[PDB]
C-alpha cells in the first residue's frame, strides 16, 4: 500500500506515524500534516472574507498569520527540535514572505513538496518503513474491509 495513500488512510496512518517516531522522523510527518490543515483553513477563512463585503477579517488574518509562524518555529526554523531540513534559500523565501506581507495559503506549498519527496524516498522514511514489521501489521487491516 503506497505512500500516497498511508498518509490519506487514519488507520494506515498510525502505523507510519509509529515508525517516523522511532526512527525519528516523526517530525516531516507532523509539518507535513499540519501544512496539509494549515492551507485547508486559510482557504475556509479567506473564500469567507470574500463573500463578507455584503465583519472581523483582522482575527482571522491574525490566527492564520499566527499558525504559519507557528508552523515556522516548530518545524523549518533554525532553532527547532528535530527540525525539517530543505533548500535553506526556500526557508529564507518563506521568512522574506512572512516578514513583510500577509500569508496565503500555499506559502508552505514548496517546501511541504520537498517534505513529502524525503519521505517517500529518503531512505530512512518510507522506504524502510516497508521493511519494517509495521508495515506488515498495518497491512494486518485488510482485515478493516
Ligand atoms: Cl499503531
Ligand atoms: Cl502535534
Ligand atoms: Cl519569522
Ligand atoms: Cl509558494
Amino acid at each position: 500500500m503506497p505512500l500516497d495513500s498511508i498518509l490519506v488512510d487514519n488507520v494506515a496512518l498510525q502505523f507510519f506515524m509509529d515508525y517516523m517516531q522511532q526512527t525519528g522522523g516523526q517530525a516531516h510527518l507532523f509539518f507535513w500534516m499540519t501544512v496539509e490543515g494549515y492551507r485547508v483553513t486559510a482557504q475556509q477563512q479567506l473564500e469567507v472574507l470574500l463573500s463578507r463585503q455584503r465583519h472581523q477579517t483582522n482575527q482571522t488574518k491574525g490566527l492564520l498569520r499566527a499558525a504559519a509562524v507557528g508552523i515556522y518555529e516548530q518545524y523549518l526554523s533554525e532553532k527547532a527540535s528535530p527540525r525539517v531540513t530543505v533548500d535553506d534559500y526556500l526557508v529564507a523565501k518563506l521568512a522574506d514572505t512572512l516578514n513583510h506581507e500577509d500569508p496565503t495559503p500555499e506559502i508552505f506549498d514548496d517546501i511541504q513538496r520537498k517534505v513529502y519527496e524525503l519521505m517517500l524516498r529518503d531512505e530512512r522514511f518510507y522506504p524502510s518503513f516497508r521493511q519494517n514489521a509495521l508495515y506488515v501489521r498495518m497491512l494486518a487491516e485488510l482485515e478493516h474491509h
